[PDB]
């Protein structure tokens, strides 16, 4: 009757398996025999659902009820979904067994301290799951009374003592991104324990989630929720993976364990749930982030059942979180602005396309196309200065089609190629393009009321070399340049334009180099290209070059070590 | 790429696509350390919603009509609940990841011009799941391609299926319903419920809950002014006592376990009870009803080959039945729903004289039952109307009242013996006590009093049990209905000493001559009578009787010559 | 063919009965390599109404009465949805048909006149269902048998059931629940859910789902103005806090495999639990009321006979009960609801004066607890009313406040000590635990004059006689009282008029002492006192301790000479 906890008022769980005195056999038993499989189950809900409180007069019914929902699992809103246990037990030959169901409750105490001494307990039982106990009996054996009978409360399982005083380089495109970040997430504090059985050796239990109610609990988080409403992140969920059902569920779950004939085991359920990362990444920085928890299908948890007798260490709450105990994820699927316009290009492009800019008025907005064959196309605008961005519908071309024509399939799901999302920077993509499928372009917010076009154009020559690179348009003075544009992910690329300060055929002395990011380079002289080098690593490199005066060449880079979110030539 | 002809077809590409980016939106199942972990699905309300993808050349209502009449009903399948179910175990000190999603059938419709596919609508109809498993470390690195799908695929092998879009019967006369076997399905998957495929180690089950009892019985006849599907109905439910049709409470489920070294795929279908309703006349079938009663399902199971074969393009099958369960062949007569059923309700004794009422040239049948077991000689005034007895199946089982008839409303019965047919005759044949017996008189032409005798035989006349007698002129060629293998048929004839010569014509008979001094005496045994050549003196001025036993039955009607 | 008297009789032919024609009209499944073919059905709406046949001696009323009066209420029972399920797996590389049927109990209403059936009605209740299957090939030519019968025929044994148609109790007086136990049936089938034949080698289950959760208790009386039905089912919460009467929520069922050489059968019954609420007064019964709670049931599993041998002619058994799970007496006391119940609300420590008020002379409780766990010697007045203390099973497991009483509404009592004899002198020395909640019944008085009720903890010799009555005592001699059960104890006080002294009892068997008087100081140990004729200041007060072993009688009696 003696704790060490500081004088005041605690939230105290004794954990899940106690049983109630002199209440063991008023359910009802099963008799098998000769070789018989009894099963014998439950569902809680309605009445068996109910929990039964004893206040003090310090601790009333609601005082106990709001502060163990406020620390421990919410019981009253998980008391509304049907949640079914069973209990498998087989009789040996010319043998009678006998099993009898019982209720387990998770007690819950409201205690004061004063002086190092309990001076005050509230007890409350919710009920969670049953407990079957069987025995095998012969006519006229004199059963013991305990197997029948309890006098005092116990815990079938061993007891706790839970208290709580009363008072890495993204490489991405700037935009929206939806991460499957993992299953099987559950929560601290056993806030989403279905229950646990104790399965007493050669018998069977099983956690039965029957659909009986049609409903499930997403939990939701976000960091501005003007922006990233619990709305905005289901349609954005919707967008990228397709999720059309959140708070209503129609999978079925179960988890069943038979135990050795040597040992006790016990089993826990948890409702798991599936996190979701809304993120809005610009400028190489998180700016917004929004997490969502879809409920997933449940973990079970299978462990030998401890001695009811051991020590118990008194252990204070773990602070509010998650675990997950599902295997490592994460799927990024960038997803469309729902706050941009999206043009069509209906017919598909062939060989020449000049796109004519509208009721747009220098606001970012998409273009959605594709090509009636596949090939290198590359893709520019009037003196490349607005710098666009390619991107690709996930999982087009593979339904209803029309030749020559573009299907809309109506994808938000999109995956970056190449692009510079830079205000002023000449560039132009060289972008390999399959036959079918939908492709965006993201044309910049502009400043200028001119006039604008995009244009598409069939590579049928050694400009094939660039694929899938956007290139960079260079200015030069010989000295110092330095030119800073964001880092492609590993294995892509990135390509640059420069002219060396009169054609004669006179040279020069040119070093190339990148800082804090490793990538083979290549180079090519122009518009027909003929290789110069293979294998240029430019981290550091001090090499140097014959350049001739007043030519045109190009740097392909293939980033190798990614280091730096941008990615800096000179 | 293609190899069909100018025009519009309907293509099938199968069961278990999965969709693009929706692998885990269901949820997923942790397990540990011998745990087994059991997840499925009911598909009802939005879980049974297809997903049209039109094109300016179809419509949705043009995919929808000419995808169900080629192939199977979706809307009328998808409002029956079907549920379906994978099982895993986890071993020990291990942890397994289980994720489920929905198999869809993937349907196309396709225009071809100039061997090219110019147009291609989809219409993805919800099937079944599939469980993808996985076991996995703390900080173990997951391929993504296990977790994401980037392009629709088939779990399964894709298939291409298009189309263009544009015996010696010995029965009476009477009805019979005719049970032609159980496990029968439609060509062209057109009664497939899904198809699962089952990871190796794991086990998947298909489950047909009655969550809504209706059933969809399909019903053909010849001639629906008399055989309409009422009637249909009604006949069945006299012969076999078939009473719930539109209904069914029975469950069926079927569940696989894969082996640990193959990932093995069931197929489930509806299946139906053939029954057809026959109007056997004169010889030939004049008019037929099939009906075909919901059955309790098939199941086919199979390795599940590579999904990475060749396709080889197919044109469906035509419109049509196939039988999965065992050969049978039940016939039960029925009574004639359109005659008059007269009653006995005194137990015959030893004699009778039933007077033919009211039922002026109409056949009918006279319901009794005999006082105590022995054989009974049935006879009409002169013998002219030629009558037919039949035994009630299933007679006698249940209430019984002494030395009283007690109707037990039986329509299935059992002929005996006797003629269709202005054909002199007499049944001799041995009655059961309890049994319940129907005399069809047949319809007669004559306004005259007849009357029905029995008289119990207790004489020589015994040895012609089970048999008909006909009457014979001959002051020489006699043609009757042939009685069935192993059955008999009487003659009974006057000798104009003479050379008698006794032979058959496509039937092998076992003659027992008899001599009637009435006393019975047996002349000559064992007379095979199939164009026998054979010859007996024959008294003048004697009665004598053949009795034949049918042993080869190659005609409809048996011929008898002297 | 008959040997019963001349008259009319009720008879069963048992169940596992299947109907001609109807054979494979409910369906047929078709598995192939090593697949798992389940088929069940559920018996409820129109697969649950019976078949009748009539005579003109016995109409539908006629036979639906008599077989209700004797067999089971299928009326009743028929309204409960049960389940059956059969499970079959098929060879590799091979194809298994099975095809369902519905089983019914066959029953008959006889006319018997000069030994002979001369008149016969049929019933069938409907009952779980029969699952046939069959090894099939292509073109394989199945006999006709298989699919078809002709004649209705019993898939188990027939039978033919007629029936012609026209101990020292230690207790303390108050109020008992004893758990009798649990697979209580009824005879002659009266609670047989159904049978089901299982084919060797496959699976057979009866399934009690709860689609109406309704139950029916049964209840039996010899008092129905003081032991009702609602009276009985209070007492049944005060004791064992059953709740939920003619209502349950849990599922039951049973599945049995039949090996591949053997056919099995497997019979399901409703069970009850028995409970029996008692009024023990004065060493005997006054008042009974037996209670049989709807328990999960009961399945008995036999070999398959064969469905034919010699059908033994067998009167129906007398009505009546059956045990069929282990033996169980489980007594628990619980408080009379027709007696005050007074309360104590702050803790007694070391000396508390209870003052009896509004209960004039009527019995009553007092509901009280102790500050810590120690010996406390409970007195009234000059010892005149002899009190009883109770305890509360399973008090202080919950709420708990320090130094004051926490009233849990146990009515569940456990008797300790105490003489429900007035007029006799005693007080109660017994050792009381420190949260626990305790009950002192006292009896009913005569007397007007105000009376106290004394609490006093022991810290002295006194604490020797723990958990015991003494009893006061003239002696200017026999003794009577009511003997505590086995390994109990009770005290005796007595004065001497030296001089010779015997002690002895009669009908028991008692281990004494004889502690000296206040400080007590032993001076005989182990005195064994039935008819025992051993002996011994003058003067001097003397305490006789006696620890029943044998219980012979009731009452103990003991002698001082």
């Amino acid at each position: 009757d003696t704790i060490d906890l500081a004088d005041g008022n605690y939230v105290v769980s004794r954990g899940d398996g106690w049983i109630l005195s002199r209440q063991n056999q008023i359910l009802g038993g099963s008799v098998i025999s000769n070789g018989s499989t009894g099963i014998v189950g439950d569902l809680r809900v309605n009445d068996n659902a109910i929990p039964y409180y004893y206040p003090t007069p310090s601790f009333n019914e609601e005082y106990i009820k709001n502060n163990i929902q406020t620390v421990f699992a919410n019981f009253t809103e998980a008391n509304q979904i049907p949640i079914g246990f069973e209990f498998s037990k087989t009789a040996p030959s010319n043998k009678n067994l006998y099993m009898y169901l019982q209720y387990t409750y998770i007690r819950y105490e409201i205690i004061k301290v004063l002086q190092h001494e309990i001076i005050e307990r509230a007890v409350l039982y919710v009920p969670s799951l049953g407990y079957v106990k069987s025995i095998e009996f012969n006519p006229g054996e004199k059963i013991n009374k305990d197997f029948y009978f309890l006098t005092n409360d116990k815990c079938i399982l061993n007891e706790q003592f839970l208290y709580k005083k009363i008072l890495r380089v993204l490489p991405y495109s700037n935009g929206l991104y939806v991460i499957n970040k993992g299953d099987g997430y559950i929560r601290t504090n056993d806030k989403d324990l279905i229950g646990t059985l104790l399965i007493e050796a050669g018998s069977s239990g099983s956690i039965i989630q029957p659909r009986l109610r049609n409903t499930t609990r997403p939990l939701f988080t976000t960091s501005n929720d003007a922006k990233f409403s619990q709305q905005y992140t289901e349609e954005r969920l919707k967008d990228a993976f397709n999720v059309q059902l959140f708070n209503t569920s129609t999978s079925l779950f179960k988890f069943v364990e038979e135990a050795p004939s040597n040992k006790n085991i016990c089993i826990k359920a948890y409702n798991t749930y599936e996190k979701y990362e809304l993120i809005d990444y610009q400028n190489g920085s998180i700016v917004n982030k929004a997490e969502y928890y879809l409920p997933s299908l449940g973990y079970c948890e299978v462990t030998n059942a401890p001695s009811p007798e051991s020590e118990v260490v008194k252990t204070q709450v773990a602070e509010d979180g998650f675990i997950q105990n599902g295997p490592e994820e994460e799927i990024v699927v960038g997803v469309i602005d729902p706050s941009e316009n999206i043009q069509e290009i209906n017919t598909a492009i062939s060989d020449n396309y000049t796109y004519n800019i509208p009721i747009v008025n220098n606001n970012p907005f998409y273009i959605l196309f594709t090509v009636n064959t596949t090939g290198i196309y590359k893709i520019n605008a009037q003196n490349n200065l607005p710098s666009l961005k390619i991107y690709e519908a996930i999982g087009s071309g593979n339904r209803n089609f029309q030749s020559g024509n573009l299907c809309d399939d109506d994808i938000k799901a999109i995956n970056y190629i190449t692009g510079f999302d830079s205000p002023n920077a000449k560039s132009y993509l060289v972008v390999l393009l399959n036959k079918d499928k939908n492709y965006y372009i993201r044309v910049p917010q502009t400043s200028s009321n001119i006039e604008n076009q995009i244009k598409f154009k069939r590579e049928e020559g050694d400009l094939r070399n660039l694929m899938n690179s956007s290139v960079n348009i260079i200015n030069l003075n010989t000295g110092a340049h330095y030119y800073t544009r964001q880092s492609p992910d590993v294995h892509d690329y990135i390509s640059y334009e420069f002219t060396i300060p009169n054609f004669n055929n006179d040279t020069s002395n040119i070093r190339l180099y990148t800082s804090y990011n490793q990538g083979i380079g290549t180079l090519f002289r122009v518009y027909n290209l003929i290789n110069i080098q293979q294998n240029l690593n430019l981290l550091n490199s001090t090499k140097s070059i014959r350049l001739l005066n007043g030519a045109i060449y190009i740097l392909k880079v293939e980033v190798t070590e990614l280091n730096n979110y941008n990615i800096k030539l000179h």
